[PDB]
């Protein structure tokens, strides 16, 4: 039969966090054995790097100027559209969806789904049936995420069927919260801060006004659980409500694990960048806790898959919604058109028939998952896709035609983490960003000088012609994506 699909996605993993991409921090030993046996994208990047329009960007093949989800805050997915489960469907397969959606409207185009509303809860979660009736699982997300991913697999998918299933994850987003088994975990690791951890954002206005600091806006009780009741925070009430969800004995376990954290924390006195760097460690350790669980449950799905007899005629993607800042420029969260927002970890397995291993460095983004997976289920590739299937790079091919620039638009501001709005192209050399709401600033990197974006060099007069350059393209681009951005500042949400 054709080709299963097993796509996993992470919110807010990031290569950083996986040693298949990075030794620094943490090991993820079941993640890379799905890169070992297969492929892991070196250049692989979203179109605009917030969960909500990623989303939309995958399940189209198309840039939010088309899709028309653009941000969190404000939209609601038109499930008329087109959506590569609904063309799947109707090529014979049946589909499935575990986990976090984030499209507001509910999913269609999958023959089973079962989904968290909204970004979810860590501990004993409630979820969505496809009758949209609300449900509690008591436990821990990321295990339920699984068990239910496993349970549909095992007992209701339809054997006369190839199949594309979704487990949508809600680690490692923000609050971090830790399973009862991995509490204890990561406290011996102290990290060196990375080398632009005190980045003062020479000119760089929309990277000085952000409050997406670690050292600034990370909150001491929600980000960092020290939690007492002599202490306040701007977020101490959300972090009471979801800590809250526990029952006694998983509150009791998180006790034991934090209290001695706490008394330890306030029975010192730092400042600057004492207290940046403790909370930097502290977020790392959290963060790597959260992804342990992770790791842990993808092994459990590719080791279903190998002992079914699966993994010969599957397709398995791991993925992030996006990346992740962990400390560069000294920040948190993504939104940025900066290299690790922009870009998010892409490794699959490979099934029989495609014998290449290793590194693909061809630049390929989020809005090209949609024509892949149609054109390996055999499904016709509709045109108005924006991206390109990735199959002949499986293949081990290099397409002469082979794009050499990806767009990038961000719209969520005034909104939490205060990005500013931005557009701009990325070559495989040089970035080119354009700020235009609330400010109007261009920035222009030379990502093989300067990898880490600390030198704007746009207005020198020597990089004049190459900024001209790169506006023709990117204007280009966004001719064939359609974005009327193109044409005013003003017209960002046709
Ligand atoms: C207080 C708090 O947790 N705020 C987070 C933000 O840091 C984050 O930026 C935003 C969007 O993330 S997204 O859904 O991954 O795009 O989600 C909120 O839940
Ligand atoms: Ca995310």
């Amino acid at each position: 039969k054709p080709l299963n699909i097993v796509y996993i996605m992470t919110d807010d993993h990031t290569a950083q966090m996986m040693s298949c991409y990075d030794t620094r921090y943490m090991e993820t030993p079941n993640l890379d054995r799905i890169a070992e046996e297969g492929v892991l994208f070196t250049n692989s990047f979203v179109a605009n790097s917030l969960s909500g329009p990623s989303r939309a960007c995958m399940i189209t093949g198309k840039h939010s100027c088309a899709n028309k989800f653009y941000d969190n805050t404000t939209c609601v997915f038109d499930s008329a559209q087109q959506t590569f489960p609904k063309l799947l469907q109707k090529a014979g397969y049946q589909t499935a969806l575990v986990g976090k959606w984030h499209l507001e409207s509910l999913p269609s185009g999958f023959n089973y789904w079962e989904i968290v509303p909204g970004q979810g809860d860590y501990y004993n979660p409630d979820f969505i049936t496809q009758n949209n009736d609300t449900i509690r699982k008591h436990g821990y997300i990321t295990n339920l995420i699984t068990d239910d991913a496993i349970d549909w697999m095992e007992h209701k998918r339809d054997l006369d069927k190839p199949f594309c299933l979704l487990i949508h994850h809600k680690a490692i987003h923000r609050n971090w919260l830790a399973d009862t088994c991995n509490l204890a975990l990561y406290e011996d690791k102290t990290f060196p801060l990375p080398d632009n951890f005190f980045d003062d954002y020479e000119g760089r206005p929309a990277a000085a006004s952000q409050e997406m600091s670690i050292a600034k806006d990370m909150d001491m009780i929600y980000d960092l659980k020290m939690l007492r009741p002599d202490k306040d925070s701007r977020l101490k009430a959300l972090y009471e409500k979801y800590i809250g969800r526990m029952d006694k004995a998983q509150r009791a376990a998180w006790d034991k694990f934090y209290d001695p954290i706490i008394a330890d924390f306030y029975r010192q006195n730092l400042q600057g960048k004492e207290l940046a760097n403790w909370k930097f460690q502290r977020y790392m350790r959290d963060y790597m806790k959260t992804v342990k669980s992770l790791d842990d449950n993808v092994g459990r799905v590719f080791d279903y898959l190998k002992k079914k007899g699966l993994l010969d005629n599957t397709l398995v993607v791991y993925t992030s919604d996006q990346g992740f800042y962990m400390g560069e420029h000294g920040w948190f969260d993504k939104r940025f058109m900066y290299e690790e927002s922009m870009r998010t970890p892409l490794i699959m397995r490979l099934p029989k028939g495609f014998d290449r291993r290793g590194k693909i460095t061809e630049m390929v983004q989020n809005i090209d998952y949609a024509p892949t997976f149609l054109e390996l289920a055999g499904a016709p590739v509709p045109e108005d896709i924006h991206g390109v299937s990735l199959v002949p790079l499986l293949k081990g091919e290099h397409p002469q035609d082979w794009r050499t620039a990806l767009y990038y638009h961000f719209y969520e501001y005034p909104a939490e983490h205060m990005v500013k709005r931005h557009y701009g192209i990325r070559t495989e050399r040089y970035k080119l960003i354009h700020f235009y709401n609330n400010i109007n600033w261009w920035e222009l990197y030379d990502l093989q000088a300067d990898p880490t974006e600390m030198h704007n060099l746009y207005g020198q007069p020597e990089y004049e012609s190459i900024a001209e350059e790169l506006k023709v393209e990117m204007e280009k681009l966004q001719e064939q994506y359609n974005d009327p951005v193109r044409f005013s500042p003003e017209r960002d949400k046709e």
